[PDB]
DNA sequence: TCGAGTAAGCAGTCCGCG
DNA sequence: GCGGACTGCTTAC
């Protein structure tokens, strides 16, 4: 097999780097890498190297990486460009492996680990690490085992042997529920002391080193931890091999407001699985407990259990170590489901960095287009220094706040990406500038041609066009590889909703779900047996379907991510291509494309309607338009159609037969007045939306820029069993909103758009009467938590104190003197809740850790003085009351003559 | 919240507005 | 009471 690295590290003037050598085994070795960089040279001088703007270099090779980095020192102090790949790991990897690197997974050893730290004095800080550790679990990938380290004897209490027999039984028998399915892959050693249960667990990771390190807070809780505690035990040197190498560095990290350390493991790469979850899930949880999550992306109940988690190991150490080992396989099975580590691996290896790097879209596209120059003998230009500064964005469309019957939606696929395709924006194919008209003149095609010979965007920026740039040759290169994913994605969604209807309809018959390919459209013969199954075998089906399209959303969203981050990256000043121009001619184009279709679509709906000045496009925002299809319905008459699905069959025919060949004639045109390279501008439908036929649903209602609803009965080509809302901005999609009122607000929306004003009046009456019996933590407002400090004084709200942060300061105050007490966690998330005039907390709200109970000290006062009038008032009728008065309908029926019999 | 970008919404504070 | 200046937070792209 084909050789691919593991880990790779700078260490003085040696790469150390861990690979799978040709015959899948691992092996790791010590070289003397001498890199090379650049600096300009005479024309007249014969060189094979050429910067990316065809200016001669000559390379320099260095002794070692020690006088490469003194030489870019000195090229500062004489003021000259050194150019080259700086960051020389990186050169080495593409040295060493210079082909696409095909990688086995299964060669690659990813651990899974969670530690318990009994502790009575409040939360165990991993710098101190003055508590014993009592357990760790370890999952090792290539073994396929749960290795768990027991410590029976320690100063908080000696403990009998956890018990495999009584963690399999049902909690009915008393047991712990460990899910069968592992039961036979756990490897239990107690210890007796705690000295010798971190001997044996660093032995075990000398033998089973770990290459990828996940867990769920392993980077900040964790591994310090682990590695503090050692320290600490047995002095620094013995810490120090949970390296590889035997190197470790405090890293102090920083944001706005205070730092925190971590510790850097070399020849490891830790994917803490918290940050994964955080960069790829497109989520925003009000908790990132692992309870929380794994409730969230599973649906497991959470781990119960008697007591504080500090008295859990003396009262019930049996279930304090099934504890400790679900936790673990929790984590495993996000990432089943979810599959970022595979994400990891696929992105690492494609851009030639460390894996751990794929949290940096800035050194992830280094690589890449580093790899991607050096191919041809080219040289990467020195990364400078610059001032942040603001530039423009994207152009929204002010909507008239209304009800919208009929709503067809169209967008540019991959819009930026597809503008740098289109326009060929890269660092190396600035061709020069013209002189700039009014935005406004462009959208009309009034403005003059920009150029006859480069391709050009309305900011002013002219670019090559008799090659392509390297940053539209590398971005077209994932993009590719993102539509074929999606792809997948859809036709599982698709099949999912074949699955769904044949639900309706399930056989008395005991069968299996049929074998087959999500990734694909369902063949007839498929179809045909789906008919036949029973429930289960359905069901069964329609969550591997669902599985499948969460697979193929991973792998496309985060691609998707990539590409769109390479436009991101064009504007932040760490980038090595950084420049303002380039990122401002992507927006200022977009604005153009957005405003320039909404006038062709304007035009040609007119025309087919026989009227003048009459708006179509409703709204739109960035790359987006929403076409009003009343007038289009009404031309044929409601009357005609059969049902619901029939006007959806005609508004998708509408759309693919005439409005999207009269948006790519519009787009070729402004192509064409651009000069552009390629026609890349892709507008293709996203929703059909509307009322049930015949109903007194509202089909759809905007309030405002970025919110909106919509009832959709396609989707991309998705046509779903039941219509689904799209709905946008709202408080429903708010993570800050309470979960009750969330679940409400989409029932009245639902309401709203497909039953009509009765309907919706009928819900919000028996809403107002009931919400009081919901669950505290149900109504609950949620908040991030920044700078509590700043504005405490004296345990009470300083000037400008925000609703959120009052409410943790009365939180400290009703706990003080416990260090039992959960503690509020600067830049944590909150529940908060508004207390009733005369509480005896002295403030008019209080906050608490969110994903938990509040404490037992203070929850009874809480539960009994939650100003419930409040929480209904900001929560729910506000909202609605902006739903509603959008909508031009009433949440309460208003008085009529009819009411006098 | 270490980790690519801007536009823009609403909650809340402070305080004017005769 | 609402609206502007401002902070804080969060979402649509
Ligand atoms: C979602 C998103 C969009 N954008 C910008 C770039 C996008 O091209 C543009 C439009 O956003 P989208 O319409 O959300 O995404 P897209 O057009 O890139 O891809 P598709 O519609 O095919 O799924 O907004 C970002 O810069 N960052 C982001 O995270
Ligand atoms: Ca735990
Ligand atoms: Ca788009
Ligand atoms: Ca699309
Ligand atoms: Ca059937
Ligand atoms: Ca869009
Ligand atoms: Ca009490
Ligand atoms: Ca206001």
């Amino acid at each position: 097999m084909k050789e691919f690295y593991l880990t790779v590290e700078q260490i003085g003037d040696s790469i150390f780097e861990r690979y799978i050598d040709s015959n899948g085994r691992e092996r790791t070795r010590e070289v003397e890498y001498k890199p090379s960089l650049f600096a300009h040279c005479p024309e007249s001088q014969a060189t094979k190297y050429f910067d990316i703007y065809g200016k001669p270099c000559t390379r320099k090779l260095f002794a070692n990486m020690r006088d490469a980095s003194q030489w870019i020192k000195r090229m500062e102090d004489i003021g000259l460009e050194a150019l080259g790949m700086d960051d020389f790991k990186l050169a080495y990897l593409s040295d060493t492996y210079n082909y696409e690197i095909k990688y086995d997974h299964t060669k690659i050893r990813v651990a899974n680990f969670d530690i318990e730290v009994t502790s009575p004095d409040g939360f165990p800080e991993p710098s101190q690490a003055k508590h014993p550790i009592d357990a760790i679990t370890h999952y090792d990938s290539i073994d396929d085992r749960f290795y768990v380290f027991d410590l029976l004897n320690s100063p908080y209490g000696n403990v009998e042997e956890w018990s495999i027999e009584i963690a399999a039984k049902l909690q009915e028998q008393g047991g712990d529920e460990v899910p069968s399915e592992i039961i036979d892959k756990i490897i239990y050693m107690p210890f007796d002391n705690e000295k010798e249960l971190l001997m044996e667990y660093l032995n075990f990771w000398q033998q089973k080193t770990p290459v990828i390190l996940t867990g769920w807070n392993v980077e900040s809780f964790a591994i310090p931890y682990v590695y503090n505690r050692i320290k600490n035990i047995f002095g620094e040197s013995t810490a120090k091999r949970l390296s590889p190498h035997r190197k470790t560095r405090v890293k102090v990290i920083e944001n706005m407001y205070g730092s925190r350390e971590i510790i850097t493991l070399f020849g490891i790469s830790v994917l803490d699985y918290i940050d994964l979850y955080k960069k790829f899930s497109f989520t925003n949880q009000p908790s990132y407990s692992l309870d929380y999550i794994s409730e969230f992306e599973l649906n497991v109940g959470k781990l119960k259990y008697d007591g504080p988690i500090s008295k859990l190991r003396e009262s019930n150490h049996q279930r304090y170590i099934s504890y400790n080992i679900i936790a673990v396989y929790r984590v495993l099975q996000i990432d089943a489901k979810r599959q970022f580590i595979n994400l990891s691996l696929d992105m690492g290896y494609y851009a030639k960095i460390q894996i751990q790097s794929v949290f940096s879209p800035i050194k992830t596209w280094d690589a890449i287009i580093f790899n991607s120059l050096k191919e041809q003998n080219k040289v990467i230009p020195q990364g400078r220094s610059h001032p942040v500064q603001p530039y423009p964005g994207a152009f929204v469309k002010e909507p008239i706040p209304n009800r919208y019957k009929y709503v067809m939606s169209f967008d540019l696929t991959s819009a930026y990406p597809s503008i740098i395709r289109q326009v060929n924006i890269s660092p190396e194919t600035i061709a020069g500038t013209f002189k700039v008209a009014p935005l406004h003149d462009y959208i009309n095609a009034v403005a003059e041609r920009p150029s006859d010979v480069y391709s050009c965007s309305p900011n002013g920026m002219m670019y090559y066009k008799d090659r392509d740039g390297v940053v539209p040759t590398e971005i077209t290169k994932v993009f590719n590889q993102r539509k074929e994913h999606k792809g997948y994605m859809l036709a599982a969604q698709r099949n999912g909703e074949i699955i769904k209807e044949a639900l309706h309809n399930p056989n008395l018959s005991v069968d299996e779900p049929l074998d087959v390919d999500y990734r694909f459209d369902f063949s007839d013969e498929i179809k045909e047996k789906i008919k036949k199954l029973s429930a289960k075998s359905l069901n069964e089906m329609l969550f591997r379907a669902q599985r499948t399209e969460v697979a193929g959303m991973t792998a496309q969203i985060n691609r998707k991510l990539l590409i769109n981050s390479l436009y991101g990256a064009l504007g932040n000043v760490w980038f090595r291509y950084y420049d303002l121009r380039n990122a401002t001619a992507i927006t200022t184009f977009g604005q153009m494309a957005l405003q320039w279709i909404e006038r062709k679509v304007n035009e040609y709906l007119n025309e087919v309607c026989g009227t003048e000045g009459e708006a179509f496009v409703l709204y739109g925002d960035t790359d987006s338009i929403y076409v009003s299809a009343d007038k289009i319905i009404d031309k044929v008459g409601e009357s005609k159609f059969r049902d619901t699905n029939h006007w959806v069959d005609f508004l998708d025919k509408f759309a693919r037969e005439r409005m999207e060949p009269a948006i790519d004639r519009g787009f070729r045109e402004m192509c064409e007045y651009m000069n552009n390279k390629q026609h890349l501008m892709f507008m293709d439908r996203e929703a059909i939306a509307g009322p049930p036929l015949g109903s007194k649903g509202i089909g759809g209602f905007w309030t405002g820029k970025k919110r909106y609803a919509l009832n959709v009965w396609d989707m991309e080509g998705t046509r779903y069993a039941e219509p689904k809302l799209k709905i946008m901005g709202l408080e429903t999609q708010k993570s800050s909103t309470p979960k009750a009122v969330q679940k409400a607000l989409k029932e009245c929306i639902r309401r709203m758009l497909q039953e009509g004003e009765e309907s919706l009046q009928e819900y919000f009456k028996e809403f107002e009467k009931e919400f009081r019996q919901l669950n505290y933590i149900s109504i609950a407002s949620v908040s991030s938590a920044n700078n509590i400090a700043k504005y405490d004084v004296g345990g009470f709200p300083g000037p400008k104190c925000p609703f959120h942060i009052r409410g943790i300061l009365t939180y400290n105050r009703a706990i003080k003197g416990n260090i039992d007490a959960p503690q509020v966690v600067e830049g944590e998330k909150v529940y908060v809740l508004p207390l009733r005039e005369g509480n005896p907390f002295g403030d008019k709200c209080i906050a608490w850790p969110s994903g938990t109970e509040i404490t037992d000290l203070i929850k009874d006062d809480v539960l009994h003085w939650m100003d419930y009038t409040v929480l209904l008032e900001k929560t729910f009728i506000k909202p609605l009351e902006g739903f509603t008065s959008a909508a031009k309908l009433d949440y309460e029926k208003k008085a009529s003559l009819f009411d006098m019999f």
